[PDB]
C-alpha cells in the first residue's frame, strides 16, 4: 500500500493583498484538486494546539448524565428539536464513536431562520458551564476561527478554477452559513466491540466506509494517527498524518458545480484501536445559496449541469446518511 | 478471477395465487439478495428473443440525421424539453457506447404530470414510423411487459422482507410510475477510442467504473455479452452470461429502505469490442411514492434513516450522474 500524494501548501498568502502570490497558491490548490483530491494547508494561523486539548478535555470529562442531557433525537426520544447539533452517544457493543457536533453560533431563537422553522438550521446545545466552563466561549471562537481559514481557502479555489475571487466566498456569510463543526472521538477499548469494525471487500478493517463528504469543501484538523485512505487510479492509499496542518478536500457540491473538474474525493476511515481525535469543519453555503454549475473543460465554461440550491442539497445530502453517525 | 454466485431462480409463481410457493420464492430471493445482490429471474414469461432483434435492428438502422433529431439536450441545444427521454450521442474520440432512453408511455402532453411540468417526467421521442415501422409499438408493449414482470418481482420483494406482499407494488402504478428502459449500444471499433476505456486500479479494461444504480431494483436483460463484475468480500468476481433470463440486482433506494439489509451492489461493466446490446429496465416508484425505511435487524424494525420521497432520490441520484452517458 503506497503514500498517497498529498502536498503541504502554504496558505497564508490567501490572507493576503499579493495578487502574484495567491494565484501561485490557487496553481497548487488546482494542482491537488485534479490529482488525489486532497492537500495540507500550513501557515493557517490557527492554535491547533489548544484545540486538541480543550477537546480531549471535553471528551474525557463529559459525565454520562451530560452526554444523554444533550444527546440528538437518534438517541433521546425527547429532543425532537435536536437532530444535527448535540451529543452522538456510542452504543455498546454496536458504536464505539462518540462525537459532539453544533452549528453557526448565530443561530439563536431570534434568527429569522430558526423563527421560521426553515429545515437544517438548529440551535446549538452546550453542556454545563460549572462542569465546563468556558468550553462554549472557545468552541464558538473556533468556529469563527476555521470559519476564516475556509473564508482564505475559498478565495483559492475560485483563483484555481479561474472565476472571480468572491465567486464562492460571496455565500460564505456568517449570519446564515450551514457549515458545522464536529468533535469526533476515537477510543482505545479492550476488547474493542466487533460490531464497530467494518471489514472492507479487500480485507481492510475499518471505522467508516466509503464515500463523498457532503459539503462544499472539509477542513479537518486530527490528531497525528494514521487512518485516512484515498482511493486513486492506483486504489486505495493512505494519507500520511500532520498534527500542524488542515486536511482539505472538496465535498460533493464542488464536483456539481464544477461538472466534476474537481471531484468529490471517495474515502474511507481504516480502524485504529487508539484514543486519538478527528475535527473536520464542512464548509456550507446559506440555505438560499445558489451557484450556476460550470465545466472549465468546456470553451463556454457552460455546463450541462442545472443548479441546485445548498438548502435542497444539503436537505437531501444529510437525510441519505445515517442519522446515528452523522459527519456534517 | 472467479465467477460470483449468481443463482437462477424460477419467478413463475409470482404471478399465480399459491402463497406457498410464492414464499418459496421469496426465501431464494432473500438469499440472492444477501450474498452477491444479484440472480436471474427465469421463467418470468417474456419473449426475449423477439426483444433482441427488433433492438438490434434498430440499432443497426437508425442514421446519425435521425439519432440528432432525438438526442437529448445535453447533445442538442435546441430540444431544451429533452433531459431524460431521447438518443445519448456516441462522442468521436471521447464516448463510444449510444443508448436510447424512453419512459412511461403514458405521460402524454395531456397528463397532469407533464402539464404541471414536475421533474423527471417527460414525454417519449420517437424515431419515424416511415423509417423504424412498428418500432414504438414494439418498445411501449415492451415497457408494459417488463413492467408485469417488476410489478411481480416486487411481491417476492414485499415478502422476502417479510412485509405484505403489496408492500412496494402498490406504489408501482402504471399512470404514474417513473420506470426507464434504456437500450444501451456497444459498439465494434478499430480502432476503439483509448479515451472510451476506463482501466480499474486492478488493471481490467473498463466501460463503465464501479457504482450502484439509482433506482428501487433493477431488471437487465443482456444476450450474447460477459461484461458485469460484482464487487465481493473476495473482490470482483464475473458474472456468467444467459440469453434467457433477466438479471435482477437492487438499486440503492432499496437501500435507504432496508437501512442496508439489502445493499445496492457495486458492480462495474468490463471493456468488450464487439457489437452488444444491453436493455436494463429501471424500476421507479412515482414521483410522490414515500416508503417507511424499516431495518429488518431490529425488533422494532424501526430505523434512524428518514422517509424519502422517490422523486426526491430520483432527482437528486440523476442529478449526481453525467447527464451525457446517463443509466436511468
Ligand atoms: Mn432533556
Ligand atoms: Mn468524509
Ligand atoms: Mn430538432
Ligand atoms: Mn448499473
Amino acid at each position: 500500500v503506497s503514500k498517497a500524494n498529498v502536498p503541504k501548501i502554504d496558505v497564508s498568502p490567501l490572507f493576503g493583498d499579493d495578487q502574484a502570490a495567491k494565484m501561485r497558491v490557487a496553481q497548487q490548490i488546482d494542482a491537488a484538486s485534479r490529482d488525489t483530491g486532497f492537500f495540507y494547508a500550513v501557515n493557517h494561523g490557527i492554535n491547533v494546539q489548544r484545540l486538541s486539548q480543550k477537546t480531549k478535555e471535553f471528551h474525557m470529562s463529559i459525565t454520562p448524565e451530560e452526554k444523554w442531557d444533550l444527546a440528538i433525537r437518534a438517541y433521546n426520544k425527547e429532543h425532537q428539536d435536536q437532530v444535527r447539533a448535540g451529543y452522538y452517544l456510542s452504543i455498546p457493543g454496536k458504536k464505539a464513536v462518540e462525537s459532539f457536533c453544533y452549528l453557526n453560533p448565530n443561530f439563536t431563537p431570534d434568527h429569522p431562520r430558526i423563527q421560521a422553522k426553515t429545515p437544517t438550521h438548529e440551535v446549538n446545545v452546550w453542556p454545563d458551564e460549572t462542569k465546563h466552563p468556558g468550553f462554549q466561549d472557545f468552541a464558538e471562537q473556533y468556529y469563527w476561527d476555521v470559519f476564516g481559514l475556509s473564508s482564505a481557502l475559498l478565495k483559492g479555489y475560485a483563483l484555481a478554477l479561474g472565476k472571480e475571487e468572491n465567486f464562492f466566498a460571496r455565500h460564505f456569510k456568517p449570519d446564515d452559513t450551514l457549515a458545522s463543526v464536529v468533535l469526533i472521538r476515537y477510543p482505545y477499548l479492550d476488547p474493542y466491540p466487533e460490531a464497530a469494525i467494518k471489514t472492507a471487500a479487500d480485507g481492510t478493517k475499518l471505522s467508516f466506509e466509503w464515500h463523498e463528504d457532503v459539503s462544499l469543501i472539509t477542513v479537518l484538523y486530527q490528531s497525528n494517527v494514521q487512518n485516512l485512505q484515498v482511493e486513486t487510479a492506483a486504489g486505495y492509499q493512505d494519507i500520511e498524518a500532520d498534527d500542524t496542518g488542515y486536511l482539505i478536500n472538496c465535498g460533493s457540491y464542488m464536483a456539481h458545480l464544477t461538472n466534476n473538474y474537481y471531484k468529490a474525493p471517495i474515502h474511507r476511515v481504516k480502524w485504529v484501536n487508539a484514543e486519538r481525535q478527528s475535527l473536520p469543519f464542512f464548509v456550507n453555503l446559506g440555505y438560499d445559496s445558489v451557484i450556476d454549475p460550470f465545466d472549465p473543460r468546456e470553451p463556454n465554461g457552460k455546463s450541462d449541469r442545472e443548479p441546485l440550491s445548498y438548502g435542497d442539497y444539503l436537505q437531501n445530502g444529510l437525510v441519505s446518511l445515517i442519522n446515528k453517525n452523522g459527519q456534517t
